[PDB]
Formats: structure tokens, C-alpha cells, sequence
């Protein structure tokens, strides 16, 4: 009943939307006609968008294949994303506007204006530079959500050094593996982060990782907790000590890089394989992140914007730092979690900072729904004008809850669909679209998405199929680091199209619904975890011969991990050992990957080629749909 | 599962049904073949029915259009409905049969035979006549459910004075508006009515209404409560005082009126517009009400019949007074409510009077279901042989409850579909039809109903559409008073057909299901309320600039009213004020229209022509289906 | 969601299955290709199977019609089923293997090896023989589940005396009726049986039955309870007294009978008619029961097998005694019920005897589900490798429960479909088939089942219809005793096919689902009860003029009986009398037939030919689907 219902957009928002302005300026009133035009005129649309940023030198052609299916955008243009996040705002009123409203886990708080971030980024760049960091070099970051994490990212961008950010929830193997796949030259971390009152021993975990990461010349340590931590003489150095000798007036000018020079690497996972280092570049990524933020979140000069995701995920790259700073937004940045001190913390934040736009996980909403409707009702949420969803599809129940309690039965929900590989939002509502619960809606401009069968034949309205994109978009990944074959499979699994890796349905009105990952990859709390990362840390234990991880349904988190373990012969299968192997995974991969269920088994299903058939395992437990 | 199930009719009822007798007499055994015959032979069917009443002079032709789509039935026939309710029973055994078993709110009780009603009606007519009431004049009635309300209606009918009855639940604006649209000459009310132990200040509300109703020469006051009430010298007079000087043997002979002279006006509402004064006439209305009562409720000489609706609605016009008295039924007439003294009150009544046929609101059933299965079980309901439903479609859950507890899993449910405009039941089971829960069933004889799209093309089995009637029927309204354009839209919205205003579905077997009002008019407890009547009383308050009423789902009552108010600038939006504006609507329109929800808003959606788009408002709150 | 899911078979079972071995030996890897081959090559398949048993003399032709639709299998072959259950195991290691693990209601226990059963069966045969029992003679058995019930059945089989077993739950009329329809010559019963701690007065009920069974020359009484019971001098004699004079070395050689000589009669019921004495013969029955047991339950030499059904039903004939003994299985035989001493009793049994295969009623599972997941969890069920279902279709909820708690989310469920008339399982999974919850799956080899309409036209995938078999199978009934017309209707209701009497659906993959009995026969706890047996015992009461039994839904038992009684005129319809008529049915038909609901009514629906229309009765109560 509820999913099949259309919710029209509220008072004043359609007339004043940014997308309506761009539409009007090409002679369109209706999104549908505009959409069709954007398909024909994709290069022109993206030229318009990129013209709105500062370029050091302009580009020869909007798009071209290189050695198909590798490609390029804004060819020969020279650019620095960091410059459109900071430099160009200097000498303007926007220099004194707030860039980050930082909010610590304990309620401490500090606001940084764009000028203050410009200066802080310049000084961090100089510290990196003085160490020998230069264009091309991979800088690893393992940090809590604090200003110096933003400044560190932007400082890498301004040197032309690709950053590689590891979420702070990951433990030592995870951090080590990522740093070695990309041959990282230095590491920026902290003494620790705070999360729900407890200290997270970032530096001690970094120590366990760096000792098996031979490429690391130096570790920069932000002093955040203030706790005595180990500091290896020579390698490890406090950032604040170094910054003592870097004047306030210090300036590292942005390095003008090619529109296709690496901006960053961010590791994500399939259900098989070691993690994939997804590569994004400065030009196309900036333009895509900029345009989608502008249109989807409708950013205006008076807006305070809050995306609740960690910068350790693509969500926070694209829609905390890069995208929103290029619209000159005031951006909330929160160190902590939704439940500490208590489960109204998000609503305190919205109220504290008069937040206008919120973009959050449906995990978070399922989490807070448990604690009832009283908590949001205690706070003034009346500053919100746009809500949003990211990381997975949202059930209609939680959609209603979000709209009812957080949006007073009026506000729009931007239900978004994209992935690390896509770099930017691809399918999503805009303020001008009637909404349907649990629907990403219509594609964004130029994005030629469809639903096809194995062979790439359109399946037609109302039928479930593979969700493909037909033509590149600016912010798409260019490759997988050290491994181009792995990038190619995205284009060569179904002839001539990009294979998103999700199944989907498109209804009579063109609205897409996402039905989850095809590879049945384990997603926990919105995040892809590799079966292989889990299974390895289990086999590395002395007790364990083999392992297979699957994901099983979880009311709150999406799925949780269950693992099936074949022990060595002779080992007694105890609850004590179950607890021990859970501990093992926690201390190596991290809390988010730690199995909630575990079962000792004597055998596992294999191909005759010898690999674990994980689909069979899951189908034994849960059955396979036809 | 449950709706798709056929329940066959019990022991003995099919062979002895009235409809079976009429069928046999035209050579039919099966309702389907008969139905098809009734379409071809509509004029003959209705001639048969009308031949069973007393006519002063007979009619030239069964039917004819006048200035299409106005029309006429039994043309040139002279008739008085009141005569077939009373006069013709005199000098026969039926004069001593009970006509009304009146049952007061407090358990007091009195039975009137047809003779006693003849005499009481004659004497009330004479009082009206002596005042100057004559054929053509509109007599307003605002009364509780007591014998003198029946006698007052019939006395109007016998003078040829159209009655205009305002439900006693309506407050002063509502009563004033109705009296002024029809230019009412006098008012019959009471000092008050009892409802659930509390007094209803009918006379004080009448005083507030008459003071703005310049056409009223006189107010007749039944002394029912006995409480001291204000009586304006000259205008206001006690009925019992006047009746003191009217002998028992007094006789006002029925005025022989044309078969198309006004019987009454009854105001109903759409979602927009001021209330509509629906006009019924003596001849066709009598014949239709007579025939449908005879066939649907199977009335026999031994039957005690009870329709639980107020005479203030069309239900009580057609199927408490006129229809059942023309079958010489013994009729229960109850002043009160289902829950006082307690929630077995209906079942006390059934038992007290050995009621055979009950026709009630599904609101009432949803209401009593809350109080459990013990209450009906305490009483002897074994006298019932036929159950029925009116006012709205009944969910299958409450259908099962009605059949289980009130019908010992045997009795038929006459699930009826019609409206004030149609004057009589149109689609409904008869005793001979297998029943399906939540289905009005097959149309009654001559009634050519179908389901069509905007353009009037049949949509076919199993598909939702507009429910139309193809050809007039005897008891249909002839016009809307003072406003024939408004009557015409019923015929000119879809070419050449009557547009009922409800959506519907017809299954493989011909059974119709009703799916609610198209105009999304607010129905509360089975009753249409105008959005415009509510919204006006709100704007008349000093605090309120504009308002929009919608109906929202309600477990018991069908829907309740929520209103959205734009206040004047500067006015503080308080709970105190919310309470105050609820009070305002209660004291002007009445309890049934009083908003259960209310929301202060700064703006409302409008056409560019300036009107409130109420569909958008509702769709913002509840979404619109595709 | 859940029913539409495929569960693949576990580790090791497919490669080592018996069916895979037979398949490989005809050159097939896939069940589908094999199945199609089995249709063409039915005679060869059954020749292969029968070649695996001992024949006294071989057969001329696998199959032939006699006077169609009577037919025959393994024509002219001479055989004794008892010989393949016992004799041929003597002089081999299997003589010392356990044949029955008997487990009494009170926890007493005794194991019998095949040698010990050979000797016990020989000695019982001799006792019967010495009385004058000879080939052709009907021996009635009314016993609890104890070794001497198995030995008594086998002793009949070895003399060539058809056995007629009456479930011990049946009371005296039921037992008398069955014994008289078949003109039984002797009766083997016991002093009593134990069931849930209480004594069942078998012998006293037998006394009430035999006194109206003129054909009975002798009653053999097993001394099981030890309680003083009445013993009529001359007729009644203790089995143990007679066995005192029968040496241990006594041998009655198996009588070599024709492959079509009667093995047994077992009475089952439709919704109308007196009970039907279904006739099975030695040869085809043995081969079918043997083959289906071998393939479906995958019996290996190390297996302990447990079917929880009483031998009083076809289930225990086919799949406790005959089928499993012909695979040389070790078989549990339990006297009692699932709930005594408590509701873990089945799980104690599985653990006590390291049971490998369990075949049980879904009633039992619905029964035990009520008591929660703790009870099975207390016991070691780890010996189970195959689960199974019999008697009715199992809801998906209880399927999940069975697989989760009894099969640790791995074990297969053999969901079986067949009836007394079919003699053996017909549609069912084998270990090699992916399972779907609530689906019997694909037919067994040679079994040409389909879903057709009234006229026998295939209805096609996904549509509900009549479930027919196209060609006989070895273990099918040959006739109904004393009444061949009644056997013929099975073949002459739809031209040229066997009409199972169940409705069904076949999905895109060939998997059948059963949707219950067409005749709407009353099934209680998996067992067909005749409406006519119930209705008769009610009319035999002095108070009762007429009666009609229907079956109404029951959460646990499938359905329960409700009866509608027309009393004599003048009789007061009391709760006292309701209790009395329930008692009446209990003491004559038995506990399983005793009405849970009863309603006094004044009339019942009849044809004009005068019979009770039971469909109308049910449809008045519960409605009829379209
Ligand atoms: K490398
Ligand atoms: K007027
Ligand atoms: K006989
Ligand atoms: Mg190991
Ligand atoms: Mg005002
Ligand atoms: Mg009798």
C-alpha cells in the first residue's frame, strides 16, 4: 500500500530550487524533458558545470576514451580540487563564513571559517612538503573526525599527493593491507579518537600496522586525546610540535595538476577478492561532486549542511569535504556516534547548529527508531528543509519515521544510489520530484541507467534485473590501483555498459528501486566488507584450517556476519574458542567485521577447482530464491 | 482469503422471500435472468410496484424526460405519500398494529399503532395549517428521535409542504444555512433532546439560528425535556399547548398532489461547495422506497424492523419512516446512542422488541466491536432473521463480527449502496443471493450500473473505475434546490450517464465492491461533511486568515477531520487557541464536524486562480496513490 | 517469501545416495533425465527392483490389465512378503542385527534381532495355524504398538492370511464394523495398551465389538498390562499361555502365494460412504514399499530408522514394518505419545537409539512447537541425517521449525504424498533434490502425475487443479473389499486416469504442492474420518433425529469435528446433552472422532433426493471459495 504512493514537494522549494534555475536557463520546466535533453547534450551539461569552478588552464575536450574502456574528462585542463574548496574563496566575504562546525564526542566544539581552513591546510601541506612529500606520493590517513583530518586531506590534494584514508573503525591488518597495496609513503594518524566516551587506540593500532608496512618513512601524530602513547624515535612525530615552526602566513600554492592526476585511493570490497583501491582524479571528480551536491541538496548561501558519514567512506569524501566545500557550504563535522551521551545526540546537533540539510544512513534511522518518538520531539528540528539517505535502500517504515519525526510530514527525502566506484550520486530525487518511499527515483542529468538481463536486453517496466549505466560520467573511477583488469570487469561483464553490481526495478513512471548487491557482498551498517578479509584473519589463527563468511539479515545493521569454520583436526570446539576467534577478528580487521555468529563445521562446499562456493553455504542456511 | 468467499442463504428464506414471489409471477427462478429482464422491462416492473399503492388519480406514462436531463415518473398521477403510510390502513386490521415502538434514551417507552399515528399526524397538520402552512411551503424540522418527529414529517407530507430536516447533531450555523437556502417558513423543534444522559439544547441553538433566518414566521416547540427554555413571545409556541385545542376526531384530508410535487429537501455535501438541497418528490420516491424495502428487507406482516439511523439522514427518511410504513411494518424508533447506559443497548433493544430486521452503520459495529463479544451474548438476539449495513462499505473483519455475534453464523447481511441523491437503495443483496464480505452485490431491478473510465468506456471485470448508472430510477432526486446547474453535473460529467461519485469494482460474478468517494469528501461516521462548512466557521474566527479541512483515516468513524489553519500575522499559535478553534467549530457546525487534529501553517497550496488545492494538502500528509 | 526458496542438499549425501547408485547404473547423473526415462521404461525399473527380493518362482510379465481397470503386477510369480522381511536374513550376519528397538510408554525397552522376530513370528503363526487359520482367512488385529503386533502381522503374512488392523484409538462400533465388512475369523488383541500413563481397555472394547461380530471363532489376548480383564471361556485365550506349548525351534514355512494374493485390508474413509476396505497384495506391494523406502529414506546398513505413525495406519504398514524390514533396517517401535512423560519424549528417543531417519506427522510438529525450542535443544539429535513428513502437507512455518531445531539448518525433509489406496509414496523428494518448503517435490520413478481439470485437460504450470496419476504402480490397491464398484470410481471419475482425490499445483520447476482433499473429507491429526461413521453413532442415540459432521480448521490437528444435530421434537437442548452426545461418540467411534463443537439445529440442507448437502453446511459456517 505505502510504497505505491506519491508525495508532492512542499511550499516554495520547487520555484527556488537550484535545479529549476539551471533548467529554466536551458528552456525547460519539466524534469522529464530536461532529462532526455541531458542525454543528447551530456558534454554541454558537464561543460556548464565545470565552467563554474576555477581552472588553471582550460580543457580541450569534455570526454574521450583512451584505451577503451579507460577514459578521460576535461582533457588537458589543469586544476586543483583544493583550490575550489579554499583558495578562491580568499579575498571574498566567504573567507569569513564557517566551513566546519566541528563537534566533539564530548560536546566540545570549535568553528573554522574558510580562511581558517585555508591557513590550516597551507601549514599542514608545508609540513608534509618539508618531509619530502611531493606530487604522485601516497599519503595514508587513519584519523578520527576532527578538523585536522579535513585539513590533511585538502593538504594532500593541494600538493597533488593522492590520499588514502582508512576508516578509524578498521584494525591493524586492514590498515596495513591498504597501506601496502598502494605503497604509502607517510601516515597521518592521532594518539587516539573518542567514540562514545571510550578512547580508540589509533596510534597503537597504527604501530602494529606500520611495523609491517616497509614503505612508511614517517608517521604524523595529531595530539587529540593527550594520552601517553608510544612514539618510535625518528619515524613518529607530533604534528603540533612540527606546526610550532610553521608561521601563520605560510603558503604552499596549489600544485596545478592535470585534470586526470590522482586525487585519492579508497579501498572497497566485493564478496571475493582482496580489497580494491578505487582511483579518483581531480577534474571530473570535482565537477561531478560539485554538481550533484548543488542539485540534490540544493545548497544555498544560508545553508548549514550535515552528512553523518565518516570521511573514511566515499560518502564523506564526496559529500562532507569535497562536494559541499565547492558549494561554499557551512558543514557540520561530528567526532562521535548517535547514541552518546544518549539517542537524541543527532537531534541536539541539528538544533545546536540550525542544520538545514541532513544526509544519513538508514542504519542510523533504524537504530534510533528503537528508542521512540520522544527523543527527536524534545529538540527543535525546525531548521531542516531537506532530508537524505545514503549507503543502502531504506525500508518504507523507516522512510515514514524519518519524514514524520524528522521532517514533520512535509520534508523531502533524497534517497540516493551510488558507490565508491561511481564517485558521485547517480540515481536520486531532486527537490522538484514527487517522492515514493523506498525509491531512489529518476537518474540525475546525463546518467543513462537502465535495467537489463544477463545479455544486456532491456527487461522492461516492473521486472527485476541488472542495473547498468550506458555511458561514463565525470566522477567515475578511472581504474583500480595496481590492477586494471579489475576495473575492466566493470565494463566487460555485460557488453559495452557499466555494471553497477546491484539488482533493481524501474516502474511505469521511471522510478528505480534498488534490491541489493548481486555478488551478495556482506554489507554491515551500509558498508561493504570483504568475505576474504574476514576469512583470512580467521585462517591465520592456529586453530583454524578454513573459513567462509556470509551475511545474514539484521533488523538494525542490514546484515551481520556469520562465519563457518573448519577447525584443525583434534581441536575442541568450545564457546571459549568461539569468543577467542571473535576477538581475533576484532583486533585484526575491526569491530564492524567481527562475527555475530560462528559455527564449527567439518566440511565446506567447493568447486572442483577447490574454491569455497559461498552461495551454496548461504543457501543451505537461508535458501536461494528462484 | 476471506473476501473471496461465497456464503449461501439459510433455511426457508429463499422459498418464502418477497422477491421470489414477484419473480415467480413473471416466470423467473433465477435472479440473473430476472435482472436482465428488468432492464428491458423497467417501465413494467415499476408499474407493477406503483399499482400496489393507493393513487388518487393514475398516471399517463411511467417515465419521460422533460428538459433533459430533468425527468419525471408516473406523469400526471395524483398521490400523497402520507396516505399510503397512514390513511389507507384505517378501517383495516392494520390500524391496530404497532407503527412505532418508541424507545427513549432513558429506557422510557411508548408504542403507537397506525391509528394513533394517523390521529397524531392529522392534529399536527391542523396546527401547521391554522398557522398558514399550505402546499409549497418549506417546513424546517430540528428534532430528537421521538414520535412527534415522525408525525411532523408525515403532517408536512399530508399538507403538501416540503419538509427540511436538519439532524440534531448540527449546531446553529448549519441549521441557519439550511433554513435560508430553502427559505423555510416555520420550524418545528423541541426544548431539547436526550443523548447519552446529557441534554442537547436544541431550542437554544434554534434561537441562535432563527435570529439570522428572516423567513421564519413561527417556531413550534415540542416539550420533551421539560426544562425551562427561552420562548420569544409571538414567534415561539409550545406544540402541546396548541394541540390542547385540537380535538381527537380532527381530520386534515391528504392534499392530492402531483406525482412530481416536492416531498422534501435534505442537505448533503461534496468536498467543495456550500451544502446541496437535494429534492425528492412524492410519487417516484414512494414507489422506489416501497419496492426496495419490500425486496431487500423482505418485510412480512409479522416483522419488527429497526433502522438505527437518525431521521436527519436520508437513511431514516427512506428506511425508517416512508419505506417501512408503506409496507405496514412495526418500526423501532430510538432516541439515543449505542453505548448508553452501556454498550449492549442495541442488543437490549433487539431483545426487548423481538426485532426481526436490523439495518445499521458499520461505524456502530466498529464501535461496539471494541467492547467485546460478551455484551451481545448476554441478550436474546434470536428474533433477528435479516441484518443490514448502510452508510459506507464494511470491512470483512466487521462483517464477520456482525454475522458471528449478531447473526449466529447464518443470517444474511444486506450490504447496501446509495446516497441522498439516489433516494433509495440501488446496489445491494436480496435474501436470494449468496453473499461475499464487503460486497454490495448485484444491482436491484432496473438499475443499470456499470464501471467506466473518464470517457465512459467499460473497464471490464476486476478493474477499478467510476461507478455509473445508465438510466433514471423512480426515487432519484429531481434537482438541487435553487440550483439546477448543480443537479446537471451529475449527468454531464460523463456523457449520458449518472455519475454516482464513488469508485468501484465488479468481479467475474457481477458483484460490485465500493472503494469510497472520488471527490475524497470527508465522511465521518457514515456522513458526508462539507470541507467548506468547516473551513468557513474557522475563517469567521478573528484569529484565522484561511483554512483547509481534509479527512484522515479513523479505525472507528471512517475518517476524522484534520484542519490546516493559516493564522493572522502576529497571532501566537498555542494549544489554548487550538482548543478555542475546536470549540468554535463545535458551537457553529456541530460535534460531528469538530476537528480531531489541527495544524497552524504559514501557507497553503493554491491554483493560480487562487483556490485551495485540497488534494495536494492530503497528498503532502498521506501521499496520493498512482 | 519463504515457500519460493530452494534449499540445496548437504555435504556427502548426494554422492553416496542409493538413488544416485541406481541412476549411475542406468547412465544418468540428473534426476530429471532419469525421471523421463523411468516413464518410458517403467516395466524395466520395476523388474530391477523386484529382482532384489527373493521369489519362490519368477513372474511372466511385469504388468497387465485383467478386466480394466483391474490389473496385476509380476504375474504368476510366487512370493511371500514375510520371507523378505525375515527368512532370507537367516544364516547371514543380518540375523543378529536389531530389527525392532521397542520402547514402551513407561520407558521400559527391549530389542529384537531379525532372528528373534523370525522365531517369534514362526511361533505365533503356528498358534494361528493350530486354531484353523489358513490361506484366505481374515485375521483382525486390535493392538498397541508392541513387538507381538509386528510378529502378528508378519505371521498372518506368512500363512497367507490377510490381516485387518484396526487402530487402537478406535472404539467398539468402529472395530465391529471393520471386522464384519471383511468377515474376520479371529481377533488378536491385548488386555490393554498404555498411552500417556493411562490404561486403554482394548480387551473390554473388543468384548463389546465381538459380541456383534458373529464370524469370530477365537480371540487371542496378549498379556501386556497384566490387569484382570474378562475372558469368555472357549472364545478368549491368552497368547502367552498358548505360546507356552510352542517350542523355540518351531517353524511354519512361508506359504508361497501368488504375487496377487491378499496381503491385507485396511479401512479408510471418504466424506460419505461407509468405510472402504482397501486391498493390497504381496508382490507389487512389497516391491513398491521396498523401492520407495530404499530411495526416499536412503536406508543403509548402519541406519536406525523411526517412523512415528501407528501400524494402525497405512504409514506403519508400509514404512514401519514392511518397507524398512525389506531393507534390513533397525527400526524403532514406540508404544506411546510425544508429550509423555513430557514433550521432549521424541527427542529422548532419537538420542537413546541414535536414530538416523525420522518420519513423522506435521501434527506432531505443530504439537511440539507449542512447547518451545528448549526441549529438543536438551537432547543430542546429532545422529539424524534425514527428516520426513507424512499424512498431510506441512506449513512452511513448521517446516522451518523442523529443519532448524531437528535438522540444525542442513538436514533434508522428505515431504511425502500418498494415501492408503496408493500403498506407497508417490510424490516426494529424494536426497538429491533441492527442497522447497511445503512442497512434495517431483514424482518418484515411473509415477506419471499431472494436474488436470474436470475433463482431464492439463491446466498448465501455476494453476490449481485435480491431481491424477496416468498409469498404475506396483503397490496400488487392487480393489475395495466386497465392493469393486467403489474401486472403479478411482479410475472412472476422470477418463483413463487414477484420481487421487486431492487438489494440487505444479510450479515452473515441476514441484507439486498439495492443497487438501477435494471431497473435503474430515482429516484429524493426519487421519481421514468418515462423516458417516460419526453421523451414525449420533443418530443411534435416542435424542437424535439427524446429524451432519463437517471439519473446521484447527491450529494443531489440521481440523476438528463440528457436528450439527437435529434433535427429536420435545428434547431440551442442554449443555448436559451436548456432553452426553460427545461421550456417545467417544465410546463408539473413538477419541479421534469425538466432536469438539456441536450445535443443535432445527433443519439441515438436503437434495430433493433427501441426502444431507454437507458442502452447503460448511459453506454456511465458513463460506465456499469461488
Ligand atoms: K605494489
Ligand atoms: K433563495
Ligand atoms: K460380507
Ligand atoms: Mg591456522
Ligand atoms: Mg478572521
Ligand atoms: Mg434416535
Amino acid at each position: 500500500l505505502i510504497e505505491e504512493r506519491l508525495f508532492p514537494p512542499p511550499e516554495d522549494i520547487v520555484k527556488n530550487a537550484n535545479i529549476t534555475a539551471y533548467m529554466k536557463s536551458k528552456g525547460f520546466d519539466d524534469y522529464e524533458a530536461f532529462y532526455r535533453w541531458s542525454l543528447a547534450n551530456r558534454f554541454e551539461f558537464w561543460n556548464d558545470m565545470a565552467k563554474e569552478l576555477h581552472w588553471f588552464e582550460p580543457w580541450k575536450s569534455t570526454f574521450e576514451w583512451t584505451d577503451k574502456p579507460f577514459f578521460k574528462w576535461f582533457t588537458d585542463g589543469k586544476f586543483n580540487i583544493a583550490y575550489n574548496c579554499l583558495d578562491r574563496y580568499m579575498g571574498t566575504p566567504i573567507e569569513d563564513k564557517v566551513a566546519f562546525y566541528w563537534e566533539g564526542d564530548d560536546g566540545s566544539s570549535r568553528a573554522y571559517t574558510y580562511k581558517e581552513m585555508y591557513v590550516l591546510t597551507n601549514r599542514v601541506a608545508k609540513v608534509l612538503q618539508n618531509q619530502g612529500v611531493k606530487k604522485g606520493d601516497r599519503v595514508a590517513i587513519y584519523m578520527p573526525m576532527i578538523p585536522e583530518m579535513a585539513a590533511s586531506v585538502l593538504a594532500c590534494a593541494r600538493l597533488g599527493a593522492p590520499h588514502m584514508v582508512v576508516f578509524g573503525g578498521f584494525a591493524a591488518s586492514s590498515l596495513r593491507d591498504r597501506m601496502n597495496d598502494c605503497d604509502a609513503k607517510v601516515l597521518i594518524t592521532a594518539d587516539g579518537g573518542y567514540r562514545g566516551g571510550k578512547v580508540i587506540e589509533l596510534k597503537k593500532i597504527a604501530d602494529e600496522a606500520v611495523a609491517e608496512t616497509p614503505t612508511i618513512e614517517k608517521v604524523f601524530v595529531q595530539r587529540h586525546t593527550g594520552f601517553e602513547v608510544p612514539m618510535a624515535e625518528g619515524r613518529d612525530v607530533y604534528l603540533d610540535v612540527l606546526l610550532n615552526d610553521i608561521p601563520e602566513d605560510t603558503v604552499v600554492p596549489c600544485e596545478p595538476v592535470d585534470s586526470e592526476d590522482m586525487l585519492y585511493i579508497l579501498y572497497t570490497s566485493g564478496s571475493t577478492g582482496k580489497p580494491k583501491g578505487v582511483v579518483h582524479v581531480h577534474g571530473g571528480y570535482a565537477v561531478g561532486c560539485y554538481a550533484t551536491t548543488k542539485f540534490v541538496f540544493d545548497i544555498k548561501p544560508s545553508d548549514v549542511f550535515w552528512c553523518t558519514a565518516d570521511i573514511g567512506w566515499v560518502t564523506g569524501h564526496s559529500y562532507t569535504i569535497y562536494g559541499p566545500m565547492m558549494n561554499a557550504a557551512s558543514i557540520v563535522l561530528f567526532e562521535g556516534i548517535p547514541t552518546y551521551p544518549a539517542a537524541d545526540r543527532f537531534w541536539s546537533i541539528v538544533e545546536k547548529y540550525k542544520v538545514n540539510i541532513i544526509y544519513t544512513a538508514p542504519t542510523a534511522i533504524r537504530s534510533l527508531m528503537r528508542f521512540g518518538e520522544e527523543l527527536p520531539a524534545r529538540h527543535d528540528l525546525s531548521s531542516l528543509r531537506i532530508l537524505g539517505t545514503v549507503g543502502e535502500p531504506i525500508n518504507p517504515e523507516a522512510w515514514m519515521w524519518y519524514r514524520k519525526n524528522i521532517g514533520h510530514n512535509e520534508l523531502p527525502i533524497m534517497d540516493t544510489w551510488w558507490q565508491t566506484e561511481t564517485g558521485m550520486i547517480l540515481i536520486s530525487p531532486t527537490p522538484i520530484l514527487p517522492l515514493k518511499p523506498g525509491s531512489a527515483s529518476r537518474p540525475l542529468p546525463t546518467i543513462e541507467a537502465d535495467v537489463v538481463n544477463k545479455d544486456g536486453k532491456p527487461v522492461g517496466p516492473e521486472h527485476g534485473g541488472f542495473l547498468i549505466i550506458r555511458h561514463p560520467w565525470p566522477a567515475q573511477m578511472r581504474t583500480i590501483f595496481g590492477d586494471p583488469d579489475r576495473y575492466k570487469t566493470y565494463w566487460e561483464t555485460i557488453p559495452d555498459v557499466y555494471f553497477a553490481g546491484d539488482a533493481a526495478t524501474m516502474d511505469k513512471m521511471g522510478y528505480f528501486r534498488i534490491q541489493g548487491r548481486v555478488d551478495d557482498v556482506i554489507k554491515v551498517s551500509g558498508h561493504r566488507l570483504g568475505s576474504m578479509e574476514i576469512e583470512s584473519s580467521l585462517v591465520s589463527h592456529p586453530a583454524v584450517a578454513e573459513a567462509a563468511a556470509i551475511g545474514k539479515p539484521d533488523e538494525v545493521k542490514g546484515e551481520h556476519v556469520k562465519v563457518f569454520v573448519i577447525l584443525r583436526n583434534g581441536v575442541e570446539p568450545t564457546e571459549s574458542l568461539a569468543v577467542e576467534l571473535k576477538r581475533h577478528v576484532r583486533t585484526l580487521v575491526g569491530p564492524l567485521a567481527t562475527p555475530d555468529e560462528l559455527e564449527f563445521v567439518t566440511s565446506l562446499p567447493k568447486t572442483r577447482s577447490g574454491k569455497i562456493m559461498r552461495r551454496v553455504v548461504r543457501a543451505r542456511e537461508l535458501g536461494e530464491p528462484v
